[PDB]
């Protein structure tokens, strides 16, 4: 029932994501010089270094907020991809499955801790 435990759990999950080869296209903001039409398609860029920095700055109040930004990295990849068979999009799908498999317990534990606090 530790209400703060999600933060280190998210830090550790981001460390695993950064070690995953599938995260490399998503570690830093998409290069606008390499993809000059990116901002014509994508309204809100997001990347894992921005997520980690937001977490480390104490600018997430809950793991749900972190999860919304990570999901935005994946929806941006799906929206920008020219093909559902593209290399970078395929990497995003695998990374998303890995993230969802690991974030589930973080969210469950946090929500349970909050319910216990308000019991
Ligand atoms: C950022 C991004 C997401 C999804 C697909 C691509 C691609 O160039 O195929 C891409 N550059």
């Amino acid at each position: 029932y530790d209400i703060q435990a999600w933060k280190k759990q998210c830090e550790e999950l981001l460390n695993l994501i950064f070690q995953c080869e599938d995260s490399e296209p998503f570690r830093q903001p998409v290069d606008l010089l390499e993809y000059p039409d990116y901002r014509d398609i994508i309204d809100t860029p997001m990347d894992f270094a921005t997520v980690r920095e937001t977490l480390e700055a104490g600018n997430y109040e809950s793991p749900m907020e972190l999860c919304k930004d990570v999901r935005l990295i994946f929806s941006n990849s799906k929206a920008y991809t020219p093909s559902k068979r593209s290399r970078i999009y395929s990497m995003s799908l695998r990374l998303s499955a890995f993230f969802e498999e690991h974030i589930s317990s973080v969210l469950s534990d946090y929500k349970s801790a909050l319910r216990f606090h308000k019991r």
